[PDB]
């Protein structure tokens, strides 16, 4: 087990099959968690659960490039609960990130950022103990 907010680091970016795996456990009364994998500065995919926006729990989708967030893609589908453990796996598309909860899909989220070979970080972050972030090829 980790503290976050932690960073893994993805030498030479991200590729297809590639299947990073984060396992924790969702903090009793969290608010929000974050994956944030950055080129740099910008944030090429950032996963945002949110356990109260208006009263309303939300996956928040999005993209920052020089330093400006872009349009929201956002999900209803909520698999995270407080005080629960998790398991979040982001598979590398050719075309997408697809993002499995507890072994059940919930999302794809097309690349914006086209240079994978760039993606060279994962930020984990919010309310959660970190119990492991690695990866492998499927
Ligand atoms: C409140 O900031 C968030 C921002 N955010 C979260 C964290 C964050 C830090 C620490 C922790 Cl521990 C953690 F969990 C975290 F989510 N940092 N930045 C990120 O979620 C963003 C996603 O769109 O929304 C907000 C920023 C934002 C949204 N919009 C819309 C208007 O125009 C287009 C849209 F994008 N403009 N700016």
């Amino acid at each position: 087990p980790l503290i976050v907010p932690y960073n893994l680091p993805l030498p030479g970016g991200v590729v297809p099959r590639m299947l990073i795996t984060i396992l924790g456990t969702v903090k009793p009364n969290a608010n929000r968690i974050a994956l944030d994998f950055q080129r740099g500065n910008d944030v090429a995919f950032h996963f945002n659960p949110r356990f109260n926006e208006n009263n309303r729990r939300v996956i928040v989708c999005n993209t920052k490039l020089d330093n400006n967030w872009g349009r929201e893609e956002r999900q209803s589908v909520f698999p995270f609960e407080s005080g629960k453990p998790f398991k979040i796996q982001v598979l590398v598309e050719p075309d997408h990130f697809k993002v499995a909860v507890n072994d059940a899909h919930l999302l794809q989220y097309n690349h914006r950022v086209k240079k994978l070979n760039e993606i060279s970080k994962l930020g984990i972050s919010g309310d959660i103990d970190l119990t492991s972030a690695s990866y492998t090829m499927i």
